[PDB]
DNA sequence: ATGAATGAAAA
DNA sequence: TTTTCATTCAT
């Protein structure tokens, strides 16, 4: 089953996800996506262009790894 | 034990 | 609107 190639926010939240539940102690991992929409929103073009990077390296050889695959949603 | 909903975005 | 990750929470 070949799955979507990973956002650029879904590399961060994989990133940081973990670190945003022991920084809010034991909050919902709803609130813990919030958050990290928060952080996202907060962080410089610096380290957003970084993440845009590796969601386009990603990208690339998910394009190549897998050739003749389509954005099919049903 | 299985599904819902929270977040950004490219499609 | 759909779905990529992750996961508490609700069913």
């Amino acid at each position: 089953h070949i799955r979507r190639p990973m956002n650029a926010f879904m590399i961060f939240s994989k990133r940081h996800r973990a670190l945003v539940h022991q920084r809010h102690p034991n909050q919902d991992n709803r609130t813990v996506s919030k958050i990290l929409g928060e952080w996202w929103y907060a962080l410089g073009p610096k380290e957003k262009q970084k993440y845009h990077d590796l969601a386009f390296q990603v990208k690339e050889a998910h394009f190549k790894a897998h050739p003749d695959w389509k954005w099919c949603n049903k």
